[PDB]
Order: C-alpha cells, then sequence, then structure tokens
C-alpha cells in the first residue's frame, strides 16, 4: 500500500465502545477526544483550545481486546491510519474524521496501569 | 500541548485562493490523497479513498505558495490537523483543515 | 518550531531505569521496533530500530510502577538523534522523549 | 508491510547531495540537519542529523534541485543503524515556508 496517512492521537474516550460481531470478525467503534492546549500567560496554567473529534475502528484482536478495557473517560493512546470522510447527517452534508486503529493503549501519563 | 501533526503527500485540487487579512497574508487550497494498493490478479497500483483536506497557510508560506501553487501540483504537506464543525466562512460548517507549517513541490512526482 | 514528532508500535527491550531526581522523576527504557512483512507464508522480521525512551513526571512514575522486558507498548514522543563526535569518530543513537506511552491492546 | 516508522523532517541540506550506485539502481543521498527553535525572538535548539536516501526519478530529480543550505521537507521511512539515522525518503520538497 503506499499514501495512507497515519496519525497518532492522545486522548480520552468520549462514548461507551461499541461491540460488534461481524462475518469479517470482531469490530469495535468509539468516539475519540483530542484537546489541543496551550500554556496562558495571563492565568500561569494550561488552558484548553480546539478539540479534535475521531471515531476510532478497532478489529481482530485490537476489537476484542478493546472492548474489555476501554471506558467513557479513559485516557488513551491511539495510533492508525486516517479517512476523512463525507457523509449525511440531519439532511446536511458533514466532513468527519476516522481512525482505523493499529494500536491502542491506556495512557501512562495521565493514568495508572 | 496534544496537537495532531499530520503530513500528508497528495495534490493539489483547487486553485489556491490568496487573502490579504488583517492579520496578515492567508492562502487555502483543497488536496487530494489518494491512497493505493497493489493489486495482484492485475498488474499495478489502484487506487483508494481519497481523502480532502483544505490546507491554510499564512505569513511567509502563504506569500510564496501564492505564486508557486496551482492545480495538479504534488505537494508535499506538514501541519496541524484541526477537524471543524464551526466554520463560519464558505458554504460549509465542517472541515478537515490543515494548518499548514511545511509546504513543498514534491521532488518524487 | 520543528520538534520531530514520532509514534512507535514495539516491546520494552531492557528493564526501565527510574531515578528520582530534586527535578523531578525520570524514567529510562531501550525500545525495539520490528518492520514485519507478509511472506514461509506468515508475517517475517524486518529491520529493527532501537531507541532510548525517556520520560518524566507522571508519565515517568507510572512507567516505571507497569513496564517490563517484553512487553507491548505505543509511544509517541519528540525523535532527538543524538550525534557525539570524539576523535573523528562518531557514536549515533536515536531517543524518544516521550509525551504518550501505554500497553499496547492489539498485542497483550 | 507493517510496522514502519514514518517520520517527516523539516530542515536544510547540511552536505552537497552525491551519487550512488546500488544493486538496487541509482540512489542518491544527502545530510539533512533539523534544528529545534524556541521562543526566547527564536534561538535554536537541539539539531537532530539524518541521511537521507532516494532512488529513481526522486533521486535524479534531488540531485538537480537540492543544494547545501536549501530548506526542505522530507517524507520517509526512518531507519536507526557506523550508526546513524537514515531516512528513506518517499517524498523531498523545497520548503515554501523558509528562506536560504
Amino acid at each position: 500500500s503506499m499514501n495512507e496517512i497515519m496519525i497518532c492521537a492522545v486522548g480520552n474516550v468520549a462514548t461507551t465502545p461499541v461491540f460488534r460481531d461481524l462475518a469479517n470478525g470482531p469490530s469495535v467503534r468509539f468516539r475519540l477526544a483530542v484537546t489541543a492546549r496551550y500554556w496562558d500567560r495571563e492565568k500561569n496554567a494550561w488552558t484548553d483550545g480546539h478539540t479534535n473529534f475521531f471515531t476510532v475502528w478497532a478489529n481482530r484482536q485490537l476489537a476484542t481486546n478493546a472492548s474489555g478495557s476501554l471506558a467513557v473517560g479513559d485516557p488513551v493512546v491511539v495510533q492508525g491510519r486516517l479517512k476523512v470522510r463525507t457523509d449525511v447527517r440531519e439532511g446536511q452534508s458533514r466532513t468527519s474524521a476516522d481512525i482505523d486503529a493499529v494500536a491502542i493503549g491506556h495512557d501512562l501519563a495521565r493514568g495508572t496501569a
């Protein structure tokens, strides 16, 4: 394969993951919230910037393992292929971002193992 | 900081638009990044999904891009990915944007 | 600012070394990232990239307590190529200053 | 193909590109200097050096287009290796963001 766009996204599980057994095998999907932060001089702390939302998809053993491990609020690191999609929702054409995950882990920077 | 960086190799898909804003020069263009896969039952590369991005540049990058980029040009773009749902200009309120740090004509193609 | 970000999926290759400094906790460990290619009718190992991974603050504390040799991990951080010339003889090594580390749910 | 480490490096050509006649075909290599900068105006931090390799049309084009000092964007596969950090380049371009 060529010219896939890889992404690594560090964020929080934003929806309860959904597991489905398909003919092609196990599948899991969840929403991931990735919030950029910037250092404020006027407040002397980190302040939230833009939040990117992604729909994260996993398959095979990653799906099976994720289905037992991930819950809303969990800080995670996700690596995978970015897919920018256009679809109709509430009768409007809208662009959205999917990550076809290759690796997912609970982020040790923001929680214990 | 938790910005999502992206490096995208694709083609300029729309004629770039240059705008002089109060904040300085700005350029935007659409970038088409098409994945390809090797076909065994045929010979060559076959096209998969195309990711479309709106690429934004400012300052010197905008000034230089405005004189250099045209539809069809193969380019390499590095920048910050912004998946947007509150766009207040143009005809769509959603976008997948790249706020470009670096852009170059791709010498591979 | 021109930092080079990297995301590496590999295995912990050395026991992490944890140091409690006055400036805060620090940890380092070696990470092995092995490329694989299809076909023997399976995956075969290609080149292994070795990195020294560094972390600080809560990430150092948490990684120290949870990582052991062999563990599959995903690491995101800043790549630093360290080049040390002595007597015209140059020793290069690749460091990752980690922002995020997790046990990889794909392989465990 | 699995678990290759991609990277995108934005830096300056540090050595004149040179030709290598490999068994896999004609190739070009050059040294790339990637210097992080931090705001105080900008001050230089650590410089990462890579050996960048290209083949086929990318090599031919790079050989005719690149010179020492040129700001460039390089995308490719990182190979940490006599030791070195190599990038097997997929895309190289002159960076429109910068001046020599």
